[PDB]
């Protein structure tokens, strides 16, 4: 028995075993577009991925992650809100069982098909374990995906899920390019948070963009075929793995734009 996304294990039970899922910046949140305030002092964010170095994708029991070799600043993330340099270390989605739900946050209560989180960690903190312990040690961006034309960078991506079905299954990807993810703008809101599963650590940066990038249902609904449990085990699908909007208590939205 441990947490998950079901009926008795799901966000709702989280707090008896991380009380910290009562905290003062727990992510996601609602983003009210009309409430966040514009701060001119934000600088553009700074993606330098031409060097990354995927290795492989595995599937966690909760999603799937596709690793980088983050033994050197090959893909870092900097400017925005961000001070000093964050290095990639995975990426992975949140989708849901119907295409009017997946997201996790939500903007002016609108849920989306999915959103897609890309994980970095303060290099000044030497290691992913490190830096979680500390306020400014992660940050995430993250980018909401629409059902429509299908995205052509993704497609790598979906093609390897059958050889990950179950919890457990992990398998070499090499040479992705995760630039084919990226929206054109790079338009932002930002706020501080947490990271949106256990252990739920108040250690995010949050990047959230604000432009959309579409998939097809085909690709959707390839996400929806993978499997929470393990080889062998009763099947239950990997769908809904979101968490609920949180409050957002003593924190402001800062945008990028107006
Ligand atoms: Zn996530």
């Amino acid at each position: 028995h441990h947490w998950g996304f079901g009926k008795h294990n799901g966000p709702e039970h989280w707090h008896k075993d991380f009380p910290i899922a009562k905290g003062e910046r727990q992510s996601p949140v609602d983003i009210d577009t009309h409430t966040a305030k514009y701060d001119p002092s934000l600088k553009p964010l700074s993606v330098s991925y031409d060097q990354a170095t995927s290795l492989r994708i595995l599937n966690n029991g909760h999603a799937f992650n596709v690793e980088f070799d983050d033994s050197q600043d090959k893909a870092v993330l900097k400017g925005g809100p961000l001070d000093g340099t964050y290095r990639l270390i995975q990426f992975h989605f949140h989708w849901g069982s119907l295409d009017g739900q997946g997201s996790e946050h939500t903007v002016d209560k609108k849920k989306y098909a999915a959103e897609l989180h890309l994980v970095h960690w303060n290099t000044k903190y030497g290691d992913f374990g490190k830096a979680v312990q500390q306020p400014d040690g992660l940050a995430v961006l993250g980018i909401f995906l629409k059902v429509g034309s299908a995205k052509p960078g993704l497609q790598k991506v979906v093609d390897v899920l059958d050889s990950i079905k179950t919890k457990g299954k992990s398998a070499d990807f090499t040479n992705f390019d995760p630039r084919g993810l990226l929206p054109e703008s790079l338009d932002y809101w930002t706020y501080p948070g947490s990271l949106t599963t256990p252990p739920l650590l108040e250690c995010v940066t949050w990047i959230v963009l604000k432009e959309p990038i579409s998939v097809s249902s085909e690709q959707v609904l390839k996400f929806r075929k993978l499997n929470f449990n393990g080889e062998g085990e009763p099947e239950e699908l990997m769908v809904d793995n979101w968490r609920p909007a949180q409050p957002l208590k003593n924190r402001q939205i800062k945008a990028s734009f107006k």
